[PDB]
């Protein structure tokens, strides 16, 4: 019904004190290619929040706006 998997790890952003980290990885549903997700993430990333997946071009056009 939903799969995932982070196929690689870019950025951690802060770490709470329940170990849950946010974090910028790229990571496949449903078996789709690899795309950037911006989510909280459980201590052994076995449990996922709440995030915002973006495409290359969406994560592109937020890079060159802000730096």
């Amino acid at each position: 019904e939903f799969t995932f998997e982070i196929e690689e790890h870019l950025l951690t952003l802060s770490e709470n004190e329940k170990g849950w980290t946010k974090e910028i990885n790229r990571v496949s549903f449903n078996g789709a290619p690899a795309k950037f997700d911006i989510r909280a993430w459980s201590p052994d990333h076995t449990k996922m929040g709440k995030g915002i997946t973006l495409s290359n071009e969406e994560f592109q056009t937020m890079v060159d706006a802000f730096k």
